[PDB]
């Protein structure tokens, strides 16, 4: 038995998971070009201001609270983009 909830804000954070390590470790010339790269930073962009949108605007409140109790809790025996990793990439 599984949230909607659930299944959204995991969805989410596994794509922004995606990204980030692609983004990350990729290098810029032997695998992707210039315009890929700014392609790479622009859906990321969006992506996290449609997140924005969805923990601001007030209208998703369920949705808010799904990603309080994920962002919190670890990643399901590593099957996961724990938080951590998350940080990592971004620092």
């Amino acid at each position: 038995k599984n949230l909607p909830e659930e299944t959204f804000s995991r969805f989410l954070l596994q794509l922004v998971g995606i990204l980030l390590e692609d983004i990350v470790t990729k290098q810029l010339k032997v695998e992707m070009s210039e315009q890929q790269h700014t392609f790479y930073c622009q859906e990321l962009g969006t992506l996290l201001m449609c997140l924005i949108h969805i923990f601001k605007s007030g209208m998703f409140r369920r949705i808010t609270a799904a990603a309080t109790r994920l962002f919190r809790s670890d990643g399901c025996g590593g099957s996961f983009y724990t938080l951590d990793s998350l940080n990592l990439r971004a620092r």
